[PDB]
């Protein structure tokens, strides 16, 4: 690779790596919020599912939940 | 849950969700850098592996690579 | 690696690879059952979740579901 | 769901679950082979990578490896 290409490549890697640091920082801050939640007596596993489903299409989730319950009852789950 | 707990919970979710937005922003910026890389004629799949292995312990990676080559040759790969 | 070790290594790889073939065969049969399910008018995505949760500890799942609902209501989801 | 549908559904779940048992059995046998490998002085992590790459397109893997090395040298890795 020529001098120009080498320069570009170095810049690309440097820039991604700087952004990966920022991403790591934000992940640590998210951890810290859950750590505070745990210390205030909340269930972190459940909190994480709250955040997770609050990103899903709520109609689709409730639709799928209804079909799930229908199937569970049809196979005779008690 | 009482009023206090409700307040805490809302704050927790709000704060995580704000951080998830920031994380999404940073992921988009990482995509954009690779998009620029692609437009300058680089191999994005390979770039991503450069970044990935540049986070690993390089002694361990080279050690494992050596043992790999040893095993491949022992089973007669050509 | 000496002759003995080479023999062992070849046997190891051969045996794992034969088992991976069997695993692939079983995965294909699982796909086929869901294909039959789809052709009989069932919702395969939901079927897959039925199988998935039918492997979980049902007390823990229902416990977590209860706490989830409690949190969702506390943050005022409607 | 009517009687017919209930019957079909039960059959579907039963059949998938029987296949998941077989899959579990095969996974355990794969573990056992690696356990034997470990007891004969082999590096299981490396063995697993041997099996993994022996499923990839070897031209594509070597092509990507070459481009990788080219990029690593261009950014001045030592």
């Amino acid at each position: 690779l020529n001098s120009t290409a080498q320069g570009q490549l170095k810049s690309i890697i440097e820039r991604v790596e700087r952004l990966e640091v920022e991403k790591a920082e934000i992940m640590e801050q998210i951890k810290e919020v859950y750590a505070e939640a745990k210390g205030n007596g909340f269930d972190v596993k459940v909190l994480k599912k709250v955040v997770r489903i609050r990103k899903q299409d709520r109609a689709k989730r409730q639709e799928e939940d209804a079909i799930l319950d229908l199937y569970l009852s049809a196979i005779g789950e008690i």
